[PDB]
């Protein structure tokens, strides 16, 4: 049951996030401007088909998977990796692997806001996004 995340967010805090690209390896100019891009986030369902867009000034994504099935995914810093996203405790739940390396991305509701969390190494990210009408 994912619908409630289903919507146009946009970023509107963000905590540790060059901790999380730095612990991934991307680069300082690269970290630079991503500290001052606010993404704006965007969910559709068609069925169990999910389709994740991430759109800003520097980078954009878009990623669409079925809940549960492994897909192949290109990450906006250059990574080749095989996720899954699944519900789990009520949360959307990411997982990137590539190389014997893991990170999640993590996205609960929380007073209406959208908190994503972003794990990698020691390295913990919390990222807040808010509804777009
Ligand atoms: C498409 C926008 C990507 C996030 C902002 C620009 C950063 C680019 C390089 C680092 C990417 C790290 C993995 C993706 C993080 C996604 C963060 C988010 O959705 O808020």
């Amino acid at each position: 049951m994912v619908d409630a995340f289903l919507g146009t967010w946009k970023l509107v805090d963000s905590k540790n996030f060059d901790d999380y690209m730095k612990s991934l390896g991307v680069g300082f100019a690269t970290r630079q401007v991503a500290s001052m891009t606010k993404p704006t986030t965007i969910i559709e369902k068609n069925g169990d088909i999910l389709t994740l867009k991430t759109h800003s000034t520097f980078k954009n994504t878009e990623i669409s998977f079925k809940l549960g099935v492994e897909f192949d995914e290109t990450t906006a810093d250059d990574r080749k990796v095989k996720s899954i996203v699944t519900l789990d405790g009520g949360k959307l739940v990411h997982l990137q692997k590539w190389d014997g390396q893991e990170t999640t991305l993590v996205r609960e509701l929380i007073d209406g806001k959208l908190i994503l969390t972003l794990t990698h190494g020691t390295a913990v990210c919390t990222r807040t996004y808010e509804k777009e009408a």
